[PDB]
């Protein structure tokens, strides 16, 4: 079992290309000191047709009865694993089909393309308010200035919550020790049941008042996959998005002739979003699966009850499937990019997401249109997650 190190939170493309030139399935194992699948056996798939199909494999199951046994390696107790807690995990991503069903139709109404698009008003705003509250010096970070705050603030707005959210997501996706993430996951049980409450005691209209009500009027949700609901929502939406403007910035910055392409051409932001997506994926790799019976990925055979790790990122820079993986090209063919996964589990925010990306790009090259990174690219360093690709920071200057 190949022991990942730091160098491949770094570069995690380099080590995708050595695997895959040698096979689509390799035995690996997170470093000892990640805090909650650190030095957890897997199965890291690489390459497009195999993650395509493997996504999708009714062969592959997210059940997060089944995933217990990975996790209980390390910790026995179903409620201290992150993110992976019980209250927090038993949602729509962590099922199989029966209730995978079920629990996705309770909000799928609220995140369809028709109805995200009744937000851009909303979004338009916030994006313009973001950029013009932060301060006028030569690194800005972009990031934690305009990045973080636009999701969370879209987000908030379709659940209902008024003006912490940052950090508790870092220590989640990212978190410097085990007891960091615990403690940000005590507190997220903590603050969802308070939420939960406030609606309860003061009915309101919006995605959580309406699956209070599925609750209680209509049993159509349980206790714990409510709060699961509410975190799967809140969490799920905020890390993904953040990264993408963060990602898909730093290689405009690179590569500025594309970045003013945009610039004069308003009509390549949508295919430039996806191409961002494909190029530097939010998230490297998807939820754990495991092996419901044997089957064979690639030419390995993987036994039934294993653990699988999809990764995006490898397949998004497949050179049988993308020419010029490696290479940011905003007017390249679009569709195909497997950012978003594949099968019952494509992600439900990617609407919302999309034009998300799309008006903040939009809004960034008409406002700060000569903007322009303010270190080597080369000094950046990404964080350390085992599913998220994200930036430590991303300073810029404006003028
Ligand atoms: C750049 C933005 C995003 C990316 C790259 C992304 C990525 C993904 C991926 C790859 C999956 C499937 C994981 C797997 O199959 O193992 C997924 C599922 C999901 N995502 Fe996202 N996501 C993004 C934004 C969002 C947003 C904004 C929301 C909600 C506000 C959201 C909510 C969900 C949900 C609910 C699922 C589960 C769907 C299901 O089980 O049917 N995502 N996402
Ligand atoms: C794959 C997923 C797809 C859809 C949603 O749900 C998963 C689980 O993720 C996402 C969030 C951002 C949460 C993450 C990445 C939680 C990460 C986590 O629990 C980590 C650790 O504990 C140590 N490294 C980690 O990355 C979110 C979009």
């Amino acid at each position: 079992p190949l022991e990942l190190d730091d160098a491949f939170m770094q570069d995690p493309h380099s080590v995708y290309a050595r695997l895959n030139a040698e096979g689509s399935a390799h035995r690996v194992m997170m470093p000892p000191g990640v805090p909650v699948c650190g030095g957890l056996p897997v199965w890291l798939i690489t390459g497009y047709e195999e993650v395509r199909s493997a996504l999708a494999d009714p062969r592959l199951s997210t059940d997060l009865n089944r995933t217990d046994r990975l996790f209980a390696q390390n910790e026995p107790d179903r409620n201290k694993r992150g993110a992976f807690s019980s209250a927090l995990a038993t949602h729509m991503l962590h099922s199989d089909p029966p209730d995978h069903t079920r629990l996705r139709k309770l909000v799928n109404k609220a995140f369809t393309s028709r109805a995200i698009e009744k937000l851009r008003p909303e979004i338009e705003q916030i994006t313009g308010e973001l950029l013009a509250a932060l301060p006028d010096e030569d690194p800005v970070d972009l990031l934690d200035a305009f990045a973080f705050p636009l999701p969370i603030r879209v987000i908030c707005l379709l659940l209902g919550v008024p003006l912490n959210f940052k950090s508790w997501s870092k220590a989640l996706v990212s978190g410097d020790s085990p007891a960091a993430t615990a403690a940000a996951s005590t507190a997220m049980i903590e603050y969802l049941g308070d939420l939960i409450e406030r609606k309860r005691r003061t009915p309101t209209d919006d995605v959580l008042a309406a699956l209070v009500s599925a609750r209680d009027v209509d049993d159509r949700l349980t206790e714990t996959e409510l709060v699961s609901m509410a975190f799967l929502l809140f969490i799920g939406g905020h890390e993904t998005t953040v990264n993408t403007l963060g990602n898909g910035t730093l290689h405009l910055m690179r590569n500025l002739d594309q970045w003013e392409a945009l610039r004069q051409d308003r009509s390549l932001l949508p295919g430039a979003v996806e191409e961002f997506l494909r190029l530097e994926s939010p998230l490297k790799h998807a939820t754990f699966r495991c092996a419901t019976e044997d089957l064979r990925i690639g030419d390995t055979a993987i036994p039934a009850g294993d653990f699988v790790l999809l990764a995006l990122a490898s397949a998004n820079r497949d050179p049988e499937r993308f020419g010029d993986p490696h290479t940011l090209d905003v007017r390249r063919p679009t569709g195909g990019h497997v950012a978003f996964g594949h099968g019952i589990h494509y992600c439900l925010g990617a609407p919302l997401a999309r034009m998300e990306a799309q008006v903040a790009f939009g809004v960034l090259l008409d406002t700060f249109p000569a903007m322009r990174l303010a270190v080597d690219p080369e000094d950046m360093r990404w964080r350390t997650s085992t599913l998220i690709r994200g930036l430590h920071s991303l300073p810029v200057r404006l003028n």
